[PDB]
């Protein structure tokens, strides 16, 4: 009899189904048509609840969450535009693997195409960047119960990464108290209820076999890529690859301790592209790849061989190259290709890469953005995680600084959006419970400005800094056109952030000399809240430092 | 040869070709990956152009001006979740009929599915909501100029309504200097360079018929109900309706004058619906009705007839009546159908309506949100227009206020999105030139908060009523159940605006009392600036007072 009623135990269905699946966390927009889903949602006490008012930025929160704790995040948001702003969040998740499971309220059919309020076309606006798409059908009782939690389990079972839409239509009525309609029909999955697993176990492996051959190309000369990973594979590829006797080339979000650091420097000196030449096997773990001077490197290497380890599907080799794509877990796939010790084959690029650190640790000196980069390794706050932005902020710490081994990054380099950076890093941070630091430029503050109301609650000490050159100036670093770089380009907005975190009561630091950048992160440490240090430096120092060190590298 | 130079001839196509259909506004987000089309933008004289980093914001100042201009606006993106974030824009356009046209450049095809930084998938990303899309292909001087050039102006030609999505691929080089590649490519067109038309025009119009039977049906006993509609068609409905002797049912978005006010309010009482019950015709004109007992009297009312007369497409009654929809430009349609001159045939409705605004005129006084909106047509800024929010304030102002006719009201009542409202006002204001008056609520302004970055440039006065009632208080006036209501429906933030406003140099009032606003009110019109006024208010005053007055007016 009572709609309200069976949508909520339509909707009841839908989210104990997914705790069968290790959802815990789940982030939740307001709305009203959303009704089912949010009341079941904050009644089931398996989950830990995350709220925020912007959409874009709950989409990042929850990438953010996934991102640190591996496991699905579910998502809530009313229908209408909310729904189009989980996109950047969706296709970054697409891009990554994080797999975020977003439940979308929706109009019914009969309030679709005729004009109604806040009631859009919802099926397929994500198009192909959800893994897998579910659209459900209009809640009736003459639907078993067994079908909608079976739907949900196939998803949630062959989910190997990425996001998945659910698409949710309810009708109103949406309030009103609870009768008992719709009671049965749940009764019909019997002690499913009280137990832990799906009612439809679906959970194939995607994985790539061994390479019955691998102990014949250990023998030759190889060169060791390390992208993007996790903390423990990144000590884990270091070990391989010394023992291999292979150069280990270290991207900023390997955490393999790059023994062979500023990559992004001495790759541009002839002397080390020459002796790269003589590699016949290319093995690459991870992906992602972040320095420019290394995408040029793989662009134009020709190994007889290049091979690329990732758990993510797909091509991940932009440059096409002959060879093999495979999906495994990085730990995983190392045990199964062990190295054996033998000796080193290069000579020149370990005293390349020495001198190209001795040329940044020269100008460490002067309060700008490059120097911060280089620097960083001395600021990361004791067990905890680095969070770095994009654009210059990245790029920089990769090319000049040397990163510990094992010591946590986390970012955004699937699309490399700068327009959630700040709500990921609050779920970076929630997920962990660790103490974070977060590094972003000026622009990208601005674009997540709001998302200063999320970092007003972490559960550990945050360190913002917000480097503030006046503008987007990695277009002070690409060639751009100077008449029209200024307006067209760099976008400077002429602000400061101190008014912004005032509004959000939010400790703020501006250091004008590296003791009192060094005072303002001893402050900020003391407390689990989030400090915002902002960095004032001239618009395109750091541009000119990276570039006049690569010119004086490649001349050594 | 030049690969950087014909992408820029390419796009220099494209962009030229826009001007031909009376695009004048462009909005530009800074990239890499765009530099052809911005720089073919930045060197074509016929644009005024706009920039903005954030690419949501961007897309909905689009929206401003186009929904202002009633002219296409371009956008300008590069490739990534930079498209990606223009979704809200393009639905809401979809729906309300503005014509945005996003040129998203994009990776070549040989750069996706493949690893690469900010490569999507982008053809078709927008799924359903353009009214139209093209995928362009990768440029080459293989394919004609006339082809590019024709392919747009039949989009551009055959656009009724909405967005349409030009994908644009370009593969690096994208910087060098310019050469001659391309040059006789582009002289294939001859002396189209120097025209001002389309090279294919294809305009054919979409309109509705005469209705042969009209005069049967204008001796009826009719209702006119007044939708969203321009300023100039607001006017000459209420003169078309009064020369009938039709009661005017006219929404906050008519502009009609309003003659039988606060219908949120008498529709509640069982006499005036008794009435309306004798209506054997309704004509309603334009759409997206805004109150709750309106969509509930058009929901059950039966008339042998219920016409539909608006400019945009498919069916807008939500109710699905026997009748007729028809599309036309309404004072088109009015002229078409002329009204004859009748004796009114209403009797309890003039009478139940005057009552009304007696009850809301008897609590004028009190300093709330309730009273802020009853008393908004004593503040709209002589010669400006107002841009009404969502949620409360827009259904606050529509139950209680009588706004003049032919006074211009903005809105994005398409999707209702809390999510580009200050950045829709901004475009709102740049296109019309006019004073503007907004009026917002604090989630909204939140949730476009960086807008304010915009806000610092308005051609004249802009005032920004944030109406500050700690969360959104809409789920105070809905049946939400208590005990949620606050944590997962109002999601209180507890700020204010006064360090946002500090952060972008705007002048900001917190007024006590009716004198200290209008004293706000006095110094905001006198210079070309936006001045942000915060209303702090008591939290569920203004849910209350209109669940109270609808109760009174019930009773009469
Ligand atoms: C949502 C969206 N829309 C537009 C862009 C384009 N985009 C970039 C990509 O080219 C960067 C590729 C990368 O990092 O790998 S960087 C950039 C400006 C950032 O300025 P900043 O924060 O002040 O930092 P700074 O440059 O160090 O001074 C933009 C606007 C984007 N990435 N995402
Ligand atoms: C992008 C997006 N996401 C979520 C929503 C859902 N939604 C609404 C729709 O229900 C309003 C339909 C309408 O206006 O008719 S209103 C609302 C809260 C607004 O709070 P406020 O600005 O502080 O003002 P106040 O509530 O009057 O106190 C939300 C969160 C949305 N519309 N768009
Ligand atoms: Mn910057
Ligand atoms: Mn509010």
């Amino acid at each position: 009899m009572s709609v309200s009623a069976f949508n909520r135990r339509w909707a009841a269905v839908i989210l104990e189904a997914l705790t069968r699946h290790g959802v815990r966390h789940i982030c939740i927009a307001p709305g009203s048509r959303s009704t089912p889903l949010t009341l079941a949602a904050a009644e089931n006490s398996a989950f830990i609840h995350h709220t925020h008012f912007d959409e874009r930025g709950l989409g990042h929160l929850a990438l953010g969450l996934a991102k640190v704790s591996k496991q699905p995040v579910a998502v809530i948001v009313t229908s209408g535009t909310a729904v189009a702003n989980l996109y950047p969040a969706l296709i970054e998740a697409g891009l990554t693997g994080e797999k975020l499971i977003l439940l979308t309220a929706d109009r019914p059919p009969e309030l679709i195409d005729c004009g109604a309020n806040q009631a859009i076309r919802q099926p397929g606006m994500f198009a192909s960047h959800p893994t897998h798409s579910i659209s459900l059908p209009r809640p009736t009782q003459d639907i078993p119960a067994r079908w909608l939690v079976s739907t949900i389990d196939h998803a949630l079972g062959t989910l190997h990464a990425g996001g998945v839409h659910i698409n949710c239509p309810f009708a109103e009525p949406l309030y009103g108290e609870m009768d008992d309609t719709g009671l049965s029909w749940q009764q019909r999955l019997g002690d499913w209820w009280q137990d832990d697993k799906p009612w439809l176990r679906e959970a194939p492996r995607l994985e790539s076999e061994k390479q019955r051959d691998w102990f014949f190309w250990r023998q030759k000369r190889g060169v060791v890529v390390a992208g993007r990973m996790s903390a423990e594979e990144g000590k884990k590829v270091a070990l391989w690859a010394q023992t291999l006797g292979w150069p280990l080339i270290g991207d900023v979000l390997s955490q393999t301790g790059q023994p062979l650091p500023c990559a992004d420097l001495w790759l541009g000196n002839a002397k080390a592209t020459s002796e790269l030449q003589q590699a016949q096997i290319v093995v690459q773990l991870g992906s992602s790849l972040t320095g420019k001077r290394l995408l040029q490197w793989q662009a134009s290497c020709e190994p007889e061989e290049y091979w690329i380890v990732d758990d993510i599907e797909g091509r991940l080799d932009p440059a096409h190259h002959r060879g093999r794509r495979l999906i495994a877990n990085i730990a995983d796939w190392l045990e199964l290709h062990p190295a054996e010790k033998r000796q080193p084959w290069c000579v020149e690029i370990p005293r390349l890469a020495e001198q190209a650190m001795q040329a940044v640790i020269a100008r460490r000196d002067a309060f700008g953005e490059a120097q911060l980069a280089h620097r960083i390794c001395d600021y990361l706050p004791e067990q905890g995680q680095l969070f770095v932005g994009n654009s210059l902020v990245v790029r920089l710490i990769d090319a000049l600084s040397q990163l510990p081994a094992g010591y946590p990054v986390y970012s955004n380099r699937g699309a490399s959006g700068i327009d959630g950076l700040l709500s990921t890093a609050a779920g970076v941070q929630r997920a962990s419970g660790k103490p974070t630091l977060a590094i972003v430029g000026d622009l990208s503050a601005l674009y997540d400005l709001n998302a200063l109301a999320l970092l007003r609650q972490v559960s550990a000490p945050l360190v913002l800094i917000v480097v503030n050159n006046n503008g987007g100036q990695i277009f002070s670093l690409l060639p751009t056109p100077q008449s029209e770089r200024e307006r067209f380009y760099l976008m400077p907005q002429n602000v400061h952030f101190e008014h912004a975190a005032a509004m959000f009561e939010l400790k703020y630091h501006r250091p004008q000399n590296w003791q009192e950048l060094e005072t303002a992160f001893a402050d900020a440490w003391r407390t689990p809240t989030t400090t915002v240090i902002e960095m004032v430096v001239n618009d395109t120092d750091g541009a000119q430092t990276l570039q006049q060190l690569l010119a004086q590298v490649s001349h050594l």
